[PDB]
């Protein structure tokens, strides 16, 4: 009874039965009715169908009197940046990010790149598109091509003092997504020596779909770091709004620890600022933010919640453990580029390896990583967990599912808003043994 491609935060589906040019044009028409006055920025990723879906979007938008600013093949963050920079009414990125070959999708924003989500306009668009049987009208507005990335590149470079950068050797792995175009445009302005892996955009994805979380894709970056003696490695998803770090030993760094690391990096430039973090893994971030003189602000996980809380708090930075990093001056939006520029500067200025910058934090606050469970009855499973631990009287917080703080250890257990899954995160106060026994205990209870 409902179009399956319309999800909580974006549109995503198999082409062509769940998403196609006709739906894309109808989405353009419906989006025009939902935005304030102004033109609409469109960009797309490397997938084979993405240009044609963008063209259909543009045709619907222009049939509805919206001028279209075509920024071309880009990363999702460039749609965010240009929507805000050009003071557009909104923007759409055509992308499936990390999904398989036969999938595509769209990420929609309104003014200042504010997200459009299921409860803030996306399901309104879905319902309009679902009932729209009108004949396609003809264009009454224009499309302008604006592929200049100069303002975007200057904005990225403004986060670091380039005279303090050292000629680090960096592995970069675009995964045949789009990140390599931006790296290559930044490189004339940077002293780094880049080691390029899976660098060329290829929507056929000959080296695997761009998802650095798959261990086999992870190992391509690790090996390049180790074989070339690189200072660290960076990998991106296909639309490069997520970045992933490998230290000089080839070790993939759990994203939890990048939140505290980037917060300290930013707070050095913006003293006393607020930093937004999610509730899944917290202790390390709270401590690092406070030690840097910042103020940590707890917020439900999900990019729309993070961005809204950052805005209401004038927070300079927000970070999620799931490799999303948000920057006030970047229209409160996430970037897969700003994070590694900041880390490169921190390594250059401190004389410490990425490994040593996080090592003590990982020992002090070891974490399970996010563990997902598909169970027969999520509500019953969660109840089994809470009944088992009731006699210990944990401190409970319901910001985002259930957070339970036992003193020396804590967990977060929540339902995903994008998949029918339970997600589990556990951390402890410097106790790897406790981390494992509690994680396994909860896992058995969930699976019971
Ligand atoms: O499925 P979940 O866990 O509700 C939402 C997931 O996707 C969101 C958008 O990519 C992320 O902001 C969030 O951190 C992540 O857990
Ligand atoms: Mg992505």
């Amino acid at each position: 009874m409902t179009l399956p491609a319309f999800k909580a935060y974006d549109i995503r589906g198999r082409v062509p039965d769940e998403l196609n040019e006709d739906l894309a044009r109808r989405i353009g028409v419906a989006l025009a009715a939902q935005l304030d006055q102004g033109p609409v920025v469109l960009g797309h990723d490397v997938r084979l169908a993405s240009p044609a879906l963008q063209e259909a979007l543009s045709a619907g938008l222009r049939a509805s009197g919206r001028d279209v600013i075509d920024i071309g093949l880009c990363g999702t963050e460039e749609v965010y940046f240009q929507t805000d920079y050009l003071k557009a009414a909104g923007g759409v990125m055509v992308t499936a990010s990390h999904n398989p070959m036969d999938y595509n999708g769209m990420k929609l924003v309104r003014e200042q790149a504010r997200p459009i989500s299921s409860d803030t306009g996306l399901f309104a668009i879905r319902d309009t598109v679902a009932a729209d049987t009108a004949a396609p009208g003809e264009p009454t507005a224009s499309e302008q091509s604006r592929t200049d990335k100069t303002a975007y590149l200057e904005h990225l470079l403004s986060y670091v003092d380039r005279s303090t950068l050292k000629p680090l050797k960096l592995v970069v792995n675009a995964g045949n997504g789009g990140a390599g175009l931006i790296v290559d445009l930044l490189a004339p302005h940077l002293p780094f020596e880049f080691v390029r892996v899976f660098h060329e955009p290829d929507g056929n994805f000959p080296n695997g779909i761009p998802n650095p979380l798959l261990p086999e894709n992870r190992d391509a970056t690790a090996k390049a770091v180790k074989d070339n003696g690189a200072d660290f490695g960076i990998a991106w998803d296909g639309d490069f709004d997520r970045c992933f770090f490998f230290d000089h030993t080839g070790r993939f760094i759990e994203g939890y620890y990048l939140v505290g690391l980037l917060a300290q990096a930013i707070l050095a430039k913006q003293p006393g600022g607020k930093v937004v973090h999610d509730p899944r893994l917290t202790w390390n971030t709270v401590e690092q933010v406070e030690e840097a003189g910042g103020i940590p602000v707890l917020c439900k996980s999900g990019h729309a919640f993070i961005k809204e809380k950052m805005r209401s708090e004038n927070a300079v930075y927000g970070g999620e453990m799931s490799a999303h990093h948000y920057f006030r001056e970047f229209a409160y939006a996430d970037s897969g580029m700003i994070p590694w520029l900041l880390i490169a500067e921190l390594v250059s200025q401190s004389g410490r390896s990425l490994a040593d910058l996080v090592e003590a934090r990982m020992q002090k606050f070891p974490c399970s990583g996010e563990i997902n469970f598909k169970v027969a009855d999520a509500k019953a499973s969660v109840a089994r967990v809470m009944e088992h631990y009731a006699s210990l009287s944990p401190e409970l917080d319901y910001t985002d599912g259930i957070s339970a703080d036992f003193g020396q250890w804590r967990f977060n257990l929540r339902s995903s808003n994008t998949e029918p899954l339970l997600r589990l995160n556990v951390e402890t106060r410097g106790d790897a043994a406790l981390l494992e026994t509690r994680t396994q205990e909860i896992s058995n209870l969930l699976r019971g």
